[PDB]
């Protein structure tokens, strides 16, 4: 629990699905990120238990929780702050003119978190380039991770619903509502496409009900450019029909390593 006469309120940083999110100070030192919890947006009581267990997730590729402000409306969540923003922006920005080893560190950033979540059986449930972030020094973190579970609005936790993340769910997701460790899985590798492809949209020609007919038929996303046969060859074992012959992250992150040396 932080006390809210610990922080300032500097600049607004855009919103989200909880609403506004700020850039401020906490203990006039430290650079944070504070979400103010929109009235109605989240199932706050849940959100408030759950909270315990998301201070404990520590790992240098997740975004740090400093702390919640929930004695009061509407509630704070205080995170380190990642000054570059979303990585999806950032991969859109041409001035970058990224290399491609900068690409597979950005994939084994991300690995990295994720490994971690799975070996805490912790799911993120909406892995995508829009909900990563990245700091000052260009790592890229997993944020918002496990936060899914406590939004209200139906357009977004429906499989059938306007804002539902359709071009980043496995098949069995869409159809039957079956979340694992192996629906995260292959979101990744929907991320990994997302920054071999600079940011494009995932079916970038399609709408959502033709992205979930077109995975149904066993069609998947054509290999970028930017990226190397291994590098396709591990986004794409993410995506197989059979969600138990897709691989762990930590398979994932030895792939990565491997062809990081290989490239
Ligand atoms: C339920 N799920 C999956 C959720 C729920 C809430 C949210 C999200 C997913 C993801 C989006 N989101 C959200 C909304 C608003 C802010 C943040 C958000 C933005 C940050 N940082 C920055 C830094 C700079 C800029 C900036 O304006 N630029 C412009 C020039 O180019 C360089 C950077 C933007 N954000 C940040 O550090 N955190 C921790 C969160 C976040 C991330 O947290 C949410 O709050």
């Amino acid at each position: 629990e932080i006390d809210p006469k610990d922080l300032t309120f500097l600049k607004e940083l855009g919103t989200g699905q909880f609403g506004v999110v700020k850039y401020g100070k906490w203990r006039g030192q430290y650079d944070v990120a504070i979400k103010m919890i929109k009235e109605g947006s989240m199932s706050e009581d849940e959100f408030i238990e759950e909270a315990k267990v998301m201070m404990n997730l520590s790992h240098e590729k997740l975004v740090q929780l400093y702390g919640v402000c929930t004695k009061q409306r509407p509630i704070f969540i205080i995170t380190e702050y990642m000054a570059n923003g979303c990585l999806l922006n950032y991969l859109r920005e041409a001035r970058h003119a990224f290399q491609t080893q900068q690409l597979l560190e950005m994939c084994k950033d991300v690995c990295e978190a994720m490994e971690y979540l799975e070996s805490k059986q912790f799911l993120h449930r909406d892995l995508a380039a829009r909900n990563c972030l990245v700091n000052d020094q260009g790592v890229v973190k997993v944020s918002d991770f496990g936060l899914s579970r406590y939004v209200l609005d139906d357009e977004y936790t429906s499989s059938v619903g306007s804002k539902f993340p359709v071009r980043w769910s496995p098949p069995e997701v869409l159809m039957y509502s079956k979340f694992s460790s192996k629906s995260d899985i292959w979101a990744f590798g929907v991320l990994m496409w997302e920054i071999y492809s600079l940011g494009k949209m995932p079916y970038e020609r399609f709408t959502n009900s033709e992205t979930a007919e077109h995975i149904a038929q066993g069609l998947r996303l054509y290999r970028p450019h930017l990226a190397s046969a291994a590098v396709y060859t591990i986004m794409y074992s993410c995506w197989h029909e059979k969600a138990d012959e897709r691989p762990t992250f930590k398979i994932l992150l030895s792939n990565i390593l491997d062809v990081m040396d290989e490239e």
